[PDB]
């Protein structure tokens, strides 16, 4: 037999961060690649010396080169560049993912390709129309890292676990996200019942909601240098998580409709249950007008930067 | 001197000694298993003690049939306890014991009952031990909950983690499953019934399900009852105490009104934390469910007031 | 079509009850309690289930009194089993039976015996199975060397995480702790005896007191056996194997020549990873080692020869 | 009651990691302090974002002021300077260790202090003497980051797991630290014994000593930029979870001796225990005459540089 093997395009700092936390969490084999010689090499020595104080023998290595992403049952890929919005980025990063297609069909076209860099729905298509990989074996992850900040955001309004707060953002990455307040709930009990019993007041979930929005420049303002990787990471590694042990999670992530919402042919961020298989279903949510028209600006967007991609050959 | 956290556990029968297993491997403090029947839970904690070194922990376990062995404790759960009316005497006169062993020795500890009938021995438990209200509740809706969960999720076929689902009431044939706040990682349970994943009769059977599975396990088993999920359920309250974690959990609670209950122990959604029973979430039931709720504890009322 | 894991537990008593629990709660994979008692492990998986809900996983635990349901299985592990010279015979014919329904049913699966006599019986089991040898193995040392490192590890005050100490030979009353072997990260014991933390007179007292740990439990207890450190050490070799880790454990295994033994099942340091029994490691004992290990299987191949 | 409050001073990549160890771990609150303003908060706000990933609320803050460390149990320090070797950064960081040891007294009297910043033996001292603690409450994070590496390259070699590795490096950090192969077990077996059965050879125990030795400049070279900072963090998280769990670990590190080994005052690598009080216990090896003098001088390299601070007020 075989152990699980992920291979991690880019070794930033949320690929490294990545690979650490398959490494404590006993995930598989972790490859990290990049471009930059050596230096996927030296942070896979440094985790391999981390395996000890963690008492495991995962085996991480770095490497330059994509033969060795042969074989990988995940593939998960921060390639590009990081730093007018991210949508501009569309002709640098569209080539480079296309060469990371390229590789995934030619040495793991069996992986589950979790896609991270922007702007992330048409980076998503560009990945899956390159490999050649079934629809439901490709997927952008974005909504859980907003729905992550979004159920932070509210938890500790109510001073409760974000473990029972749920709440959902979907639509595309980027200032059309769509968080839903009017799904958020607390272990099942509307949020709508919490602001009648003064928890919280509709217009603090208001604000709660473009705090979300704009929760990426919050940090990079902070930080100084560089953007998130805590949270990408771990969204990205739950996701990963789903695929391998088959736990049929429940996340917002961006994927292929066929006809949900209105939608034909386009990578969007919607609910999905991913599970051994890949994305296995896609839930169709009850939207408001109102939700559906934030919704339908968010695809508008995405059906436009895919065609500026198309007439750009 | 720095001190792990205590654990005590008052009945070291399956639920007791599985309970014990737990706090092993999590590693959340220092166990006792306390019982009325010598050597017993000292057997128990020494396969205990075996199974740290597997698990590679240092956590001391250790068992005992004398009460001044929990002093000291900052958790305490409750399992001591033996036609079912006829029960009602002999388990208020353990939990009266139990209670005034916890005065003596453990004042400051957190405590969490099992024992049947749940409501009604909670209530003699805390009268009897002198403890705050909120540092004293019953475990009951949490296991309630779990297979309500488990049951919706494996018809829909995702993870328990992500169904949320409710149990309040009185531990027993009348608790009150509350269909109406299931949802799907927040999802109304109502659309997954319109796009085809469930029916509304399948979900009316799972409530029933859900209010007989203790004895559905029972006639399963031939001997004994359920104890894996009732210790993995008092083990998650304590962990929200023991870690502060402010989880939103059904447990049976002491209400001072809300509900329109007073001076009683019931089960309701409360925030557990590090101060125990923190917040008590008073749900906008309907006139239907509010019903269900009023029945559900008159029983237990009429309990009380008996036994006193 | 991607599957999860497929652990099946041939025997659904407090040994595999408690497997059960473990990899649940380890997410290792699916889980099946077969026994011969009607529904009483159809009742244990139910229980189980509901605790996926408290532990927010999605482990499928189902119970079944059919062979078949054992297809595919990635790793078997085997309790079923019952004046001890009696036994022989009936154990004997249930491992046969095992073995043939894994043979047909999950050849490809790592199976590990716990029924005793245990280096009889996994004898008799692979034989009936025709699996591979570096495929079948017993699991004893690893609890045995559990109690062991425990014992000092309580004397020594340290984490059992940090003592090294290992039991090989068959598994019974002429086991054999190796007290020379035994350190304390990588420390001799020796080294602490002469600094004061423990005595030698200590120290010989913990080698019998691990020989005779089991039947310690057994009389504190009143009823019933040790199944903690035992459910926790067959899974530990099944995490070895279904993660690969590659971790070196006293296990019973097929000698071909090392210890000078040949075609025989006998207590030995062993590499278990994704391939079953992937390495014996060859101990450099000691004329009085070896006098030991030898007297230890005599037994064995006095019954293995007689059985036959 | 209150949850256990972890204070790391330094919020670069190992405070950083450290801090995302802490909150998988529900170690207790995690205040990341560092001079650069805003940086802290920044990572803090990440961290808490992930929390919502992990299913926790474990409390992260970030901050510029020494007060928000008051009542910390635990406290772990990389402030300084990091990039003649790391000996001759003595002047520079003991002044900022003294600056940390005096609000660690002001602020929280009452922790266990754990040092990263280098020359580490001769910075514990410092931290000790500023802080005015018990010598049992401070202590360096070392052997067990060069133990981590000298496992794993053993491991690897004979194909086991670094769970049943045992190895040990005593003495200073850097170069003049002390591995000790004579000490190698694989779960209690000598090493010596897999030199005879073939799995080794001594000129390869030879080497991965050496390969131990300079292992940290071994990533520096790879990487790049930067120093190791994965197996670091988790080497001290390991120390600071056998303090707030009483686990009683075996652990090579930095700490005081008071006639052990012949040494009288100072602060060096040594097997220790670690426990809810401290350095509980320091165990003293029966070192062979020729591992004793590599020891020995390990200590006068330490005892030189605390004389070189001596004449330097």
């Amino acid at each position: 037999n075989k152990r699980p093997k992920i291979s991690l395009i880019g070794s930033g700092m949320i690929g490294g961060t990545m690979a650490y936390l398959c490494a404590l969490k006993e995930l598989g084999d972790v490859v990290l690649f990049d471009v930059v010689k050596n230096m996927p090499q030296g942070k896979a020595l440094d985790l391999s010396h981390s395996t000890s104080v963690a008492d495991t023998n995962v085996k991480v290595t770095g490497t330059n080169s994509y033969e060795d992403i042969k074989g990988s049952d995940v593939v998960i890929i921060t390639a590009g560049l990081t730093k007018w919005s991210r949508d501009d980025l569309l002709p640098i990063n569209a080539k480079i993912m296309k060469e990371v297609g390229e590789n995934i069909k030619k040495y793991c076209p069996n992986a589950f390709v979790i896609c991270i860099t922007n702007p992330l729905d048409v980076m998503v298509k560009v990945l899956q129309e390159a490999s050649g990989l079934p629809h439901n074996k490709v997927c952008g992850m974005a909504g859980v890292l907003d729905s992550s900040r979004f159920r932070y955001f509210i938890a500790e309004k109510l001073n409760v676990s974000p473990r029972d707060v749920q709440a959902m953002v979907i639509g595309a990455h980027g200032d059309n996200m769509v968080p839903l307040p009017r799904y958020v709930t607390v272990n099942g009990i509307p949020l709508q019942e919490f602001i009648k019993k003064g928890w919280i007041t509709q217009e603090e979930i208001d604000e709660i909601v473009e705090r979300t929005r704009n929760a990426g420049g919050e940090i990079v303002n902070l930080l100084g240098t560089g953007s998130a990787y805590f949270a990408p990471a771990a969204s990205a590694i739950a996701m990963a998580e789903a695929y391998l042990k088959d736990q049929k999670r429940v996340l917002p992530c961006s994927c292929y409709l066929e006809g949900q919402y209105g939608v034909k042919d386009l990578y969007v961020g919607v609910p999905v249950v991913i599970g051994g298989n890949g994305v296995e279903k896609v839930i169709e949510l009850e939207l408001t007008p109102e939700e559906k028209e934030m919704f339908d600006k968010s695809i508008e967007e995405v059906r436009e930067l895919v065609k500026a991609l198309e007439a750009l050959d």
